């Protein structure tokens, strides 16, 4: 039947060629073969070539352009010329068999999983099937049957499909034809189913608020009841140091009490503001965020008052009025909440009246405290001004009401009625809010509420004016506006008057204050704007007149003053400025002459500095004093916004009490700050007392600078706690407090630095002042010691005083090393910092010493430690006063010696003071017993009586196990009471001397007497190892609970067990024949104790490492037992013992590797938390010190032989070089700037000593001269002193070893490994003894029976332990946990997506759309902050991976929950669908990462096929967060809200301060080339913002976003720029300018958005413009500090920008040359242009020569060189356009090449400039320098080509 076959043929051709049928190109090539077989017939090979075959009508139009024409031709030969009807049947059957038959196809964009991307998929629809088919292959990738669909959907652009059953997840694909697909699939599934056919009710939100206030109210009264009872207070007595604590807690409470009453007032306003909205519109959660704030801070007030009140009662003051104040406040708070409940329907006045009481009530409470900053008179101003604003309100009410009579239209009548009514409540609302906020106007948050209410009345006023417009063209409008204008003016009066009290250090100002302040602001520009000549002089102008006004004013003042003596000093000081002013004036004129001389800018500055000082010389001291009140009001501000967050954790985080997750790292973090505040506020009150004493100002600076780092960690922790918290009300109360604290820190870091430069230098006598004050204080204590009644402080115990006193001395000893390192470096300003540390520790030590005495009992015991404490003070006091005395002249050799001589004494003093403590005792006895034993051990050990040479020496080893037993006691005693540890040491002490006596007696018993020197050295090595082990025990005696110290004692015990082995190997006798077996038995005893409790890390090598280390040790122990066993049968003793030593080394390694396997698994438990591993490894550092000093100790004895001489160099140079590297790695990871300088300096001292010593050891090589040996002895001292110094530096407690915390259940998972490990030694231990006897007798059945019995038990422990190790596999349990938790989070979205697709997603009514995004944001921010630490763990270490993933999961359900809501509120359906989709991608990628991490498992052995997957996974998600974070920020900008923008700044300021500084990629130049370019953007943007304010204010949103984003970039490169700059001063300035730019933008952007919510306000449109100038100025400063880079130059950059601008100017000439407009003027000749060019051109090349020759040199000359270059080109640019015009545009093409010539020449100049920029501060043979000459020649060749070019166009 050919007719139907031909019709099938034709219709299949239709279906395929139009593209309606997906067919791959190859299959389409067979189709085209059929085509030619039929319509071209049997094709001829010769004639059927390309050229006559039309592809478009011969192939599907999608594959016609694939142009495989000859490929299609061999497809024709493939089909050949075979029969046409069989060609027809092959055509039809090849079309049929393809799975894409019988099914329509659609191009639908599908979303790849893992990216916010879209790819085509030709989705296939079948009568029975749903199939996804790839676009390219045209082949099925996946298949579904119809019967599984359950609910499809239609969207204007989407077609969502679901299955639910087979894959957990649905099929969402967008397409413009979703409607037709939906109806078609509906019909298809209908057919498939028919085949198998047979107002009192509250809004749901209000319930939540109702409970929260109910929950709060219950907490309220409970707090209220506790008030009435004066509970207690610890007894402290009359001690002056105690009395200080009595004073401090009171004052601390005074600040503690204030912050909450500051919070309570602020919260109440938030209720008042937010409730005023229409119900069904308000943010109840915010009210919850308010009421919880009201309640949570209500109760910490209750704790505070009682503590204060009790303190008041020991004083004569009666606490009764205080409590009466508290209870009065308490009820007022409560009575408010009664009107807060949405159920109660009281009139609105009740709420407003209730709040006013709170402010009224909270007023007198502060009046009882006396802690109110605001003036009482100022409150009345607010009181009346509010009424004054209220007064104008009444006026507009009447006039608007007057319009009501004028009004005529129904409804439009009441609209004006409505508007006026709204104002009346609004202003009354303003009246109440102002009353509420009255007593706490100081805090910012109170102020930020007041303006909102002030904004609210302003908008309502504008509404009334709009309402008045509804009337008809009468004077009522004019008189209405005249009423409105007063109301807005009154509001402005209320707010500016409001802002005045915001920053007021003191009320009175003096006389010259307004003059004084002016110079500061402008001097500040002068210091800031280094590197820009124009700015400095420009300010120098405005300064010089301004200070002259002071000069004039004081001059008239002296005239007015009548006393001649004072009239002198007024004038006398006045002259000092006059000299100072002119000195600046002339210097200013000097730098003006030389713009680019970096010394002149230094000159202009340095005059300005004394200029400030000269104002201090004048009677007003404000230049210095004012900069303190900008700190005293900063510290209190941060101190409050700390104690308002500290409480905001206790209440809110108590709800879960979850031991996993982020909470337990929060409360621990909050601990540090909670004790830092009392050190801060106590300082602030110190400055408030004597502002005229520079010591206090340094203290306030000292405290504030320290505060930041402990404080900062809270914020980066709290922002990581926000999502997990479940009770939304207590959640938001945390984030808002964290953001406030976040700001109040960046405004501390700034205001601190100002104080640092302004404040006078430490002069390292404030330390002398403090120690002398301390000297007298403890003298009173020593005087009060005989008084016999000294009571301890509240918080310390005998076991607690020591662990700091023990720590304190190690700090001071470390501190003193700082001082010496600095003084040798020469009288730095850090040298003053060192005196601070030494003083600072001395305050700690003295305070600790006072603590012990007050707690210890016996007065004679008491008195002695104070003496050695007092001895430390006086001895160290001599050092400090000597340090400054020796600081006068650097480079004096006796100075370092006289310093060190005293500096040795202070260390000698401290060690005495530590031991003088009687608590730890009698260890001194043991060490001295060892030490005194060393003296007779050091000298000529000779046997007075031989006894038995062989037997008594053998008898010695029979006593050897006792000393080994003696040591193993100590480590056991390390787990008991400190008194108990004395016993084992005491028994060890007697054990050492007793065993040493038998040691020394038979030491000289050996025949050879050269062996006598060996055996004493053998006893030496045992001595020091034991001695230092006791020295290790000396440490633990003062710090019991610290596990890091306990590990060091175990390591020291390992020192002796090897050291005792050192004797037995060679010197002792093998008469028993098994001496190595005891070495096995002794080591087996010692290794056991190390495994006994692995609380702290035993090694650095990680888990999978210790798995292999165990794995290899398993095999060797398998081999070793074979080795010893068979030799026992052979009875061959020497080879029998050989495998023993390897076995023990296998055992010692194995148990260490097994102990590490314990600690690792122990940490991985989710509850536990790890440590930071420190900087200097206590294990490796200690022996590194030991080995080096052991080496030089050997050369100390007179007899130097190449046997010991050459070995000494090898052990020294191998270790001392390594010891240097330890500092260098640590120094780059430190955060203390002092440590960086000190580590480098000290590490080089050994290197200098190394060079001196290595020369001498080479000088002694082959000479052996006594002086050559003596000069080796002399050169020993520098290295030993240097290493001891550096070691003394490292014992600072802050540097290393925070002990990781292990959960109980964390210990649970550890025991299975521990138990099996323990018994293996037990099985081994009994197996060891079997070997010794069996070496003698070849066989004995019971002995050889237990030999196997233990060995399998040895084996069973080994296999069972390994079984646990591989099966436990840390990191692959919680990954499964997270994945499931993650995978469900995906499911919700996929359904929630579907619900919105058909428009069913119901908007949750509790929350406003703005708040959802904020949560949806802080959720996302945390995720991206954890990406890299997770990608780190998945590579190297598993223990950390255990905790990280569990953190990256818990952020998701709080996100997805928010995301479903987030898209629910949004109205435009395309927005909500995408808002979810990008979120859906985020989890999807995150899941992909988690899979790889599981496979990564923290395994170093996984190959690149797995390793690459990790990295390529991170990138898919890292850019995913970037995709989402925009979609929120941007959507948070269209709306007027500005949050996050005001946060990403206040954070990228703090991120700028802390971290590692190690010079990542890039020079200081290639930073400065981009960083400046970025700096321009935030400049071009603010001027792009000013214009929009007048023109079209609705666009301020995205601009403010584009601002704060770029300031992110300028923040990122800043610190790497600072570190890579040559001079620290250049670096620090590039930072500090960026920061002082930060506070500018935050103020800018907050206004910027606020305008968008009042687009036609007039007074906010002012402060925008004024602030917009402030940032633009600051950019000029940070640009100026960027010009302080002598490396590279703005001359390099600006020229390139300018010459490109000249190219753009040439392009404008090119536009005219192209347009032909550029015509000739008059009869201008050409030689004028040519010759003018001729000079410039040859001037350019000479300028080029001076330019190129300056690639190495001072910035100044190359600056003019570039400035000459820019001059040459622009002068050339002037003449060329004149020259080009000289031909006229009648011959434009002649002009074109000419202007194109310079267009190319100027380009070459820029390339030369760009090469010049890259070629600066270079070596003579740098790869760029030849690149310079090439570019130089490029200029040379182009200009000559230019010269000829014009020379040839002179004619036609």
């Amino acid at each position: 039947d050919p007719v139907q076959l031909n019709l099938l043929y034709v219709q299949a051709r239709d279906d395929i060629l139009n593209g309606s049928h997906p067919v791959s190109f190859d299959k389409a090539c067979e189709f085209a073969g059929f085509q030619c077989q039929i319509q071209f017939g049997p094709h001829n090979e010769q004639k059927h070539k390309a050229g006559f075959l039309d592809l478009k009508d011969f192939l599907p139009k999608e594959y016609v352009k694939q142009k495989g024409e000859r490929k299609i031709f061999q497809a024709h030969k493939n089909c050949g010329q075979m029969s046409e009807i069989e060609a027809k049947v092959r055509y039809v059957k090849l079309a049929r068999s393809l799975k894409t038959y019988g099914v329509s196809f659609f191009l639908v964009k599908e979303k790849m999983k893992g990216k916010n991307k879209l790819v085509p998929r030709l989705l296939g629809i079948t009568k029975e099937c749903v199939m996804r088919v790839d676009e390219k292959t045209k082949e099925v990738i996946q298949e579904w049957s119809l019967t599984n669909i359950k609910r499809w959907a239609a969207s204007p652009k989407s077609f969502t499909l679901d299955f639910g059953d087979y894959q957990d997840g649905y099929y969402s694909v967008q397409t413009t034809e979703g409607e037709q697909i939906a109806q078609l699939i509906a019909g298809y599934i209908d057919i498939i189913l028919k085949k198998k056919k047979s107002m009192p009710p509250l809004t749901s939100a209000q319930q939540a608020l109702t409970g929260t206030i109910n929950s709060s109210m219950q907490a309220v009264q409970a707090a209220q009841a506790t008030l009435d009872d004066f509970e207690t207070l610890p007894p402290l007595g009359q001690d002056a140091a105690s009395k200080a604590w009595r004073k401090n807690k009171m004052d601390e409470s005074k600040h503690e009490i204030h912050s909450q009453v500051d919070a309570i007032t602020a919260g109440t306003a938030s209720v008042v503001n937010l409730t005023a909205g229409d119900p069904a519109e308000t943010d109840y959660t915010a009210v919850g965020c308010a009421v919880t704030t009201i309640s949570s801070n209500l109760t910490e007030m209750s704790r505070g008052v009682k503590l204060l009140a009790a303190l008041l009662e020991d004083e004569g003051g009666n606490g009764r009025p205080l409590l009466q104040a508290a209870k009065g406040l308490a009820g007022a708070v409560s009575e408010l909440l009664r009107s807060a409940q949405p159920a109660s329907a009281e009139p609105r006045q009740n709420l407003l009246l209730a709040a006013g009481n709170v402010g009224q009530a909270s007023g007198e409470l502060l009046q009882q405290i006396g802690e109110s900053d605001t003036d009482p008179h100022f409150q009345d101003v607010l009181m009346q001004l509010a009424n004054a604003v209220a007064s104008a309100a009444a006026a507009l009410v009447l006039k608007a009401k007057s319009v009501a009579q004028r009004t005529e239209d129904s409804g439009l009548q009441t609209q004006v009625i409505a508007a006026a009514t709204q104002c009346a409540l609004s202003t009354s609302q303003l009246v109440a809010c102002t009353k509420v906020v009255a007593p706490t106007i100081s805090s910012p948050v109170c102020q930020e509420q007041l303006v909102e209410a002030g904004r609210l009345v302003a908008k309502a006023v504008e509404g009334c004016v709009s309402a008045s417009q509804a009337a008809t063209e009468d004077g009522q409008l004019l008189r209405g506006v005249g009423a409105a204008a007063t109301a807005v003016t009154q509001a402005l009066n209320e707010l500016l008057q409001h802002v005045k009290a915001h920053a007021t250090g003191a009320g009175p100002a003096g006389r010259y204050d307004q003059a004084t302040d002016t110079i500061l602001t402008v001097t500040e520009n002068i210091f800031s704007s280094m590197g820009d000549a124009g700015e400095m002089v420009r300010q120098a102008r405005i300064l010089a007149q301004a200070t002259s006004d002071l000069v004039n004013a004081i001059k008239a003042d002296a005239e007015g003053e009548s006393d001649l003596e004072n009239s002198r000093k007024l004038l006398s000081a006045a002259k000092i400025l006059a000299d100072a002013t002119a000195k600046m004036v002339e210097a200013a004129k000097g730098a003006a002459a030389h713009p680019d001389s970096e010394e002149q800018q230094q000159r202009l500055r340095e005059a300005a500095e004394g200029l400030r000082m000269a104002t201090n010389a004048a009677a007003q001291n404000a230049i210095k004093k004012k900069l303190v009140q900008r700190l005293e009001h900063a510290a209190k501000q941060a101190a409050a916004s700390a104690t308002q967050t500290i409480a905001a954790a206790q209440h809110a985080a108590s709800a879960p009490k979850a031991s996993a997750g982020p909470q337990p790292l929060l409360v621990q973090s909050c601990k540090a700050v909670a004790e830092q505040i009392p050190l801060l506020v106590q300082g602030v009150r110190g400055s408030q007392a004597q502002p005229d004493s520079p010591s206090a100002q340094l203290a306030l600076i000292a405290a504030s600078q320290s505060f930041l780092q402990p404080g900062g960690k809270m914020v980066a922790a709290a922002k990581a706690s926000v999502p997990t918290i479940q009770d939304q009300a207590s959640a938001m109360q945390l984030s808002q407090c964290a953001k406030n604290l976040g700001t109040a820190l960046a405004e501390l870091r700034t205001a601190a630095q100002k104080a640092q430069e302004a404040c006078g230098p430490l002069e390292m006598d404030s330390a002398l002042s403090v120690v002398q004050n301390l000297e007298k204080d403890l003298q009173e204590i020593k005087a009060a010691a005989r008084d016999g009644k000294l009571k301890p402080l509240p918080g310390e115990t005998m076991e607690k005083c020591t662990q700091d006193l023990g720590n304190s001395t190690k700090a001071v000893s470390s501190a003193i090393a700082k001082l010496l390192g600095e003084i040798a470096q020469g009288n730095e300003n850090y040298a003053g910092i060192a005196a601070r540390d030494v003083a600072g520790g001395l305050r700690s030590l003295a305070q600790a010493a006072r603590g012990v005495a007050a707690l210890t009992s016996d007065p004679a015991v008491q008195a002695i430690v104070l003496d050695t404490a007092s001895d430390v003070l006086d001895k160290a006091s001599s050092l400090i006063e000597e340090a400054k005395k020796a600081s006068g002249h650097p480079g004096d050799p006796e100075s370092q010696q006289r310093l060190a001589q005293v500096a040795k004494a202070v260390t000698q003093a401290l060690n005495r003071c530590v031991s003088c403590l009687p608590g730890q005792r009698d260890v001194d006895n043991a060490l001295r017993a060892v030490g005194d034993a060393s003296k007779r051990l050091l000298s000529d050990l000779l046997p007075p009586s031989t006894g038995t040479f062989q037997e008594a020496q053998s008898r010695l080893n029979e006593a050897a196990a006792g000393l080994n037993q003696a040591a193993t006691e100590l480590v056991q005693a390390s787990r008991g009471t400190p008194q108990d540890l004395a016993r084992a040491s005491g028994r060890f002490g007697q054990d050492f001397s007793t065993f040493l006596e038998a040691g020394v007696e038979m030491a000289g018993q050996a025949p050879s007497q050269e062996d006598r020197a060996q055996v004493v050295s053998n006893l030496k090595g045992i001595s020091m190892s034991s001695s230092k082990l006791l020295l290790a025990a000396k440490a633990l005696s003062t710090d019991p609970a610290s596990p890091n110290l306990k590990s060091q004692l175990a390591a020291a015990a390992r020192a002796v067990t090897d050291s005792i082995n050192q004797l037995i190997t060679m010197c002792t006798q093998q008469a028993p024949g098994q001496k190595e077996c005891d070495n096995a038995l002794r080591q087996l005893e010692t290794v056991r104790e190390l495994l006994e409790n692995p609380v702290q890390p035993i090694n650095d090598m990680s888990y999978f490492g210790c798995l292999d280390s165990v794995m290899e040790n398993s095999k060797v122990l398998g081999e070793a037992m074979t080795g010893i066993s068979q030799n026992a049968k052979n009875g061959n003793l020497p080879e029998f013992g050989d495998a023993i030593a390897t076995a023990s080394k296998a055992l010692c390694g194995f148990t260490e590797a097994a102990a590490q396997a314990a600690y690792l698994v122990g940490v991985s438990d989710p509850n536990s938390q790890a440590g930071q591993q420190g900087l200097v490894e206590p294990t490796q550092f200690a022996r590194a010190n030991q080995a080096i000093q052991m080496a030089c100790q050997s050369l100390g004895e007179p007899g130097c032989t190449q046997a010991q001489v050459l070995s000494a160099a090898t052990i020294v140079a191998k270790h001392t070089s390594a010891l240097c590297n330890s500092c260098r790695l640590a120094s780059a990871r430190t955060a203390n700037p002092t440590a960086k300088r000190q580590f480098v300096q000290s590490a080089k001292e050994v290197a200098n000593s190394t060079a001196n010593l290595v020369k001498t050891i080479k000088a002694l090589d082959g000479d052996f001269t006594e002086e050559n040996r003596a000069q080796c002895r002399a050169a020993t001292a520098p290295l030993l002193e240097a290493v001891d110094n550096l070691s003394a530096f490292a014992s600072n407690p802050e540097f290393s070893s925070v002990p990781a915390q292990i959960s109980p259940e964390g210990r649970a998972a550890m025991e299975p490994i521990v138990i099996s490990a323990k018994t293996m030694l037990e099985s081994a231990g009994g197996l060891i003894q079997t070997a010794r006897a069996l070496a003698v007798n070849p066989r004995d059945p019971p002995r050889w029976s237990v030999l196997a019995g233990h060995s399998r038990t040895v084996s069973d422990s080994i296999k069972k332990l390994i079984t646990s190790m591989r099966d436990k596999a840390p990191g692959q349990l919680e990954c499964e946990t997270a994945i499931a938790a993650l995978n469900s989070c995906l499911r919700d979205l996929d359904q929630a997506s579907l619900a919105a697709v058909s428009q069913q997603l119901a908007p949750r009514e509790g929350i406003s759309q703005e708040a959802l995004h904020t949560q949806m944001l802080t959720a996302v921010q945390e995720i991206s902050h954890l990406i890299e630490p997770l990608a780190s763990a998945a590579r190297a270490e598993a223990s950390q991976l255990g905790h990280k993933v569990s953190q990256m999961a818990q952020y998701f359900e709080p996100l997805t929950l928010a995301a479903v809501g987030a898209a629910s509120k949004t109205l435009s359906h395309p927005q909500q669908m995408a808002l979810l989709d990008q979120t859906k991608t985020l989890a999807e990628s995150a899941l992909q990462l988690l899979y790889t991490a599981k496979e990564a498992g923290g395994n170093p052995k996984q190959a690149a096929h797995t390793q690459e997957a990790l990295e390529e996974a991170v990138q898919m998600m890292t850019e995913a967060v970037e995709d989402l974070t925009t979609t929120l920020n941007e959507a948070a900008s269209a709306a007027g809200v500005v949050g996050g923008m005001v946060d990403s700044i206040t954070q990228a300021i703090n991120q700028l301060d802390e971290g590692p500084m190690g010079d990542p990629e890039g020079s200081f130049v290639d930073y400065q080339t981009t960083m400046v370019r970025t700096a321009k953007a935030i400049a071009v943007t603010v001027q792009e913002m000013v214009t929009k304010s007048n023109t079209s204010p609705e666009e301020l949103g995205p601009l403010a976003n584009q601002l704060t984003s770029d300031y992110g970039r300028l923040a990122s490169q800043a610190k790497p720029a600072a570190v890579a700059a040559e001079n620290e001063e250049i670096g620090a300035h590039i930072k500090h300018r960026v920061q002082e730019l930060g506070h500018g933008c935050s103020a800018l952007v907050t206004k910027a958005g606020a305008l968008q919510c009042s687009p036609s306000d007039v007074y906010t449109k002012k402060e925008l413009i004024e602030c917009a100038r402030r940032v633009s100025e600051k950019v000029s400063h940070v640009l100026a500090a960027l010009q302080a880079g002598n490396r590279g130059t703005q001359a390099c950059i600006t020229a390139a920008s300018a010459v490109s601008g000249i190219i753009a100017d040439l392009d404008t000439t090119i536009m005219f040359a192209t347009a032909g407009t550029l015509n000739r003027e008059g009869a201008e000749t050409f030689a004028d242009h040519r010759e003018g060019i001729l000079k410039t051109a040859k001037v350019l090349v000479e300028d080029t020569k001076v330019l190129v020759q300056n690639a190495a040199g001072s910035q100044e000359k190359l600056a003019q060189a570039a400035q000459s270059s820019v001059a040459t080109i622009t002068r050339l640019a002037d003449v060329v356009k004149l020259g080009a015009a000289s031909l006229g545009a009648e011959d434009p093409e002649t002009q074109v090449v000419l202007i194109n010539a310079v267009k190319d020449v100027a380009k070459a100049l820029g390339d030369l400039i760009s090469a010049t920029k890259a070629a600066a501060g270079k070596v003579g043979d740098d790869p760029a320098v030849w690149q310079l000459k090439n570019s130089a020649k490029v200029m040379v060749t182009n200009v000559t080509s230019l010269l000829k070019t014009v020379k040839a166009v002179e004619d036609e």
